[PDB]
């Protein structure tokens, strides 16, 4: 039994290695320590200083260097006793200060223990290297085990969700959030894998197979991750009342369409582009008019056309086969690629103007190329691009567009194609796997946590808006659960949210929506409306001292400065009607769907923001009906390196993600809640007349306490556990046998 076999890899890779002793004694020491910032500017960098003396009010300690300093006991960051180094739950620490928390995390990461609980959360730090704890044998071990019976692992929380589901006859949710490259996706895939195994394969296969299809089209190499998810997702894993997988459904959000037409240096476009160009038969290429990526504008601009340790051709085979599995007819497959192909060509169109001011097409090659694969009409396309008829009152007149404008329209078309296509694939897949008549589900949410970049635009507001809601959800959740526990033993975000989504008074989005109806409004009208309503008027809002295009929002994670550029266009997400027209006629069977199906070609008249808001509310509604599970995925550094855990990088995430807050709150009450028997077995020796093994654990606990003369205000007799305030258990742990 691996859990019992100290030689098992389970032990090796999931546990702190255990020696031959239980004995409290080993850990004996006289030294006390504190965590101090050896540089008060750089406050996340801490060093451990031994307390060489104390006053009634402060402590005096020596630094690394031998530099004595002093601190107020109240400002002190007491170091937990070494026995606590490596605990599986931060809820077990007595001193619950930030440096303390990072240290426990760090001690673990140094032994390659990437999973740690913090109360309700499962903290997962990216290892940036392989750790073989996701095997089938690894799976087998988590089966039916309680949180407390096994080591922290993603499989563990997935097991608990599954049992709870079966046992409470209640739907479940796993919310996996954090920074780009933190490993949300990786964990997400593990949760599914696990469920597929405990509860499962034909459907299973298709279910599994759906992923790769989505990652090809929705994932790309960015500077933060080689396989970044450019869309958020909610996976609903469906079960029948017997606890077997009955189906699945996928909800996608915020796909980054812009990446299609543009990519930052060293980044790539979505994977599919390269896989196609790489894995397409020499005879498929021809039919498709394809060359190397270098031959395409949409792919030859970033400098990067390949990912190390990645074969696009091998990957393409893998994508194609996945589609094969799920059920895309070859016919389908073709058009998909044809679309990918068409899109490529569209990007290759060079607009020229000088004949006038309005643009023209000297070379119809790329144009012809695109139209062909799309099955649309080149002359209609051509016109639709440079000479759209536009409603100007009563009259409908063809406008002759310049290059820029012409070029931007072409781009808009590309992005609609891509977005709609993505949508369609999602639909197609749900069709296959999805259940009308399902009994229970476990939904997995894999999306970014708060985003605070150099530049923050409309998308960051959206994501950060979702994030305030999820944080408020946690908070409420924590509240109820903390109350129950306390109860079982006889012992805001609204303002931000409103600023964003308020109706009356209007919040940011309502203002944006308002501005949206006016063909001639501008970024400047928009930002001015915003400041007019909120500058010095809304406590969560900040009008910048000098920038005229930005504004600040005080979020849960702190202030975020947004820039308004293009918001009006993003909100409306315009496409010339003639292009729709053009494409609505397409002779391609997949193409006609993207444009003829309202569920695909349209919103609801509603804006992008209104749609975002609505989908977030549905999401929350669903979540509200589940028993939730929280996973905080943490990136260790910004360099994609193993064995390199940077306190500043780390601390900042724990600050933003709700981990440290959860603890600060929890710290104020009775953080340590131990089982009577558990307490006694380790401390019996501290009092006179206590056998490790006592039938009356509670009485026994009182003896030690009393023997020790602990301050009764510091502890709390629960019906089954002893509750201890912060520091208490440490002191205790610090007592003589
Ligand atoms: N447990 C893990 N073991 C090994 N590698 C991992 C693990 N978690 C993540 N990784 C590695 O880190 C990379 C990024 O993980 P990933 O799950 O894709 O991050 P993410 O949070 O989904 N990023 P993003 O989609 O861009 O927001 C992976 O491709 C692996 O290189
Ligand atoms: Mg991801």
């Amino acid at each position: 039994n691996p859990i019992h076999d100290r030689t098992s890899d389970y032990h090796k890779y999931l546990k702190v290695k255990q020696g031959d002793s239980d004995l409290f004694k080993l850990t004996v020491s006289d030294k006390r320590y504190i965590w101090y910032n050896p540089d008060p500017k750089e406050r996340d960098s801490y060093e451990c200083g031994e307390i060489v003396s104390e006053t009634s009010d402060s402590f005096t300690f020596k630094t690394s260097d031998g530099q004595d300093r002093q601190v107020k006991k109240d400002d002190a960051n007491q170091r937990n006793p070494i026995k606590f180094d490596g605990v599986e739950d931060m809820s077990e620490l007595s001193y619950l200060n930030e440096p303390a928390v990072f240290h426990n995390l760090r001690v673990r990461y140094n032994q390659d223990l990437i999973y740690t609980y913090s109360g309700l959360f499962l903290v997962a730090v990216n290892p940036f290297k392989r750790i073989p704890i996701y095997t089938q044998e690894m799976v087998d071990i988590f089966k039916g085990r309680r949180r407390n019976e096994v080591a922290p692992h993603i499989f563990a929380i997935s097991d608990v969700a599954y049992r709870s589901m079966l046992d409470d006859r209640q739907n479940q949710s796993l919310l996996i959030t954090g920074e780009s490259g933190a490993g949300k996706t990786e964990n997400t895939k593990k949760v599914i894998q696990y469920l597929a195994s405990v509860a499962g394969g034909v459907l299973e296969q298709q279910i599994l197979q759906a992923n790769p299809i989505l990652e090809a089209f929705g994932n790309a190499k960015t500077t933060r991750n080689n396989n970044s998810s450019r869309f958020g997702k909610f996976i609903e894993i469906q079960f029948n009342n017997a606890g077997f997988i009955s189906g699945a459904s996928i909800q996608s959000y915020l796909l980054e369409k812009s990446r299609v037409v543009f990519q930052s240096t060293t980044e790539r476009n979505y994977h599919i582009f390269y896989q196609l160009l790489a894995g397409a038969t020499a005879e498929e290429k021809k039919a498709l008019h394809l060359a190397g990526p270098e031959s395409f504008n949409y792919l030859n601009q970033s400098g990067c056309v390949d990912i190390k340790g990645v074969s696009d051709e091998e990957e393409f085979k893998i994508t194609r086969q996945a589609m094969d599995i799920v059920g895309f007819s070859q016919e389908e497959q073709m058009s998909i690629f044809k679309i990918i192909a068409g899109i490529l060509h569209l990007g290759n169109i060079k607009f020229e103007k000088g004949a006038g001011e309005g643009a023209v097409l000297k070379d119809k090659t790329a144009l012809n190329a695109a139209s062909t694969v799309f099955g649309v009409n080149p002359s209609v396309l051509e016109k639709a691009l440079m000479e759209p008829r536009i409603l100007a009152g009563r009259d409908l007149v063809a406008q002759h567009l310049n290059v820029e404008k012409s070029s931007s329209s072409r781009d808009a078309l590309v992005k609609a194609l891509y977005g709609r296509l993505f949508l369609w694939l999602v639909k197609k897949i749900n069709n296959v796997l999805c259940s009308e008549r399902k009994a229970y589900f476990i939904g997995v949410l894999d999306i970014s946590g708060f985003e605070i970049f150099k530049v923050n635009s409309f998308e960051q507001l959206c994501i950060n808006y979702t994030n305030e809601k999820l944080q408020q959800f946690f908070n409420h959740h924590m509240f109820k659960v903390e109350q129950e526990e306390y109860l079982k033993e006889k012992i805001d975000s609204q303002a931000t949210i409103d600023l964003i989504d308020g109706r009356q008074p209007p919040g940011i989005l309502a203002l944006l929506d308002e501005q949206s109806v006016f063909p001639n409004a501008t970024d400047n009208t928009l930002i001015t409306k915003l400041h007019s309503h909120f500058s010095k008027k809304n406590a969560k809002y900040e009008e910048p001292r000098f920038s005229k295009t930005e504004f600040g929002v005080t979020h849960y994670a702190g202030q975020v400065m947004y820039e308004i550029q293009d918001w009006l266009e993003k909100n409306k997400d315009p496409l010339q009607q003639d292009l729709e027209l053009c494409f609505k006629d397409s002779s391609d069977n997949v193409v006609t769907k993207l444009f003829n199906d309202p569920n695909i070609a349209s919103r609801a008249f509603i804006t992008v923001a209104a749609q975002y808001k609505e989908q977030l509310a549905s999401l929350m509604a669903t979540l509200e009906t589940t028993n939730p599970h929280f996973v905080r995925c943490i990136i260790p550094n910004n360099k994609q390196l193993p064995a390199k855990l940077e306190d500043k990088v780390v601390l900042d995430q724990l600050r933003c993600n709700g981990v440290l807050e959860g603890i600060r709150i929890t710290r104020k009450g009775f953080p340590n809640r131990i089982i009577y028997a558990d307490f006694v077995k380790r401390y019996y020796d501290l009092a006179p007349n206590v056998p490790r093994d006592a039938e009356d654990s509670q009485k026994a606990t009182d003896a030690v306490l009393k023997h020790l003369n602990i301050d009764p205000e510091q502890f709390r007799f629960g019906i089954t556990k002893i509750f201890f305030r912060a520091g208490q258990l440490a002191r205790i742990e610090e007592a003589r046998e």
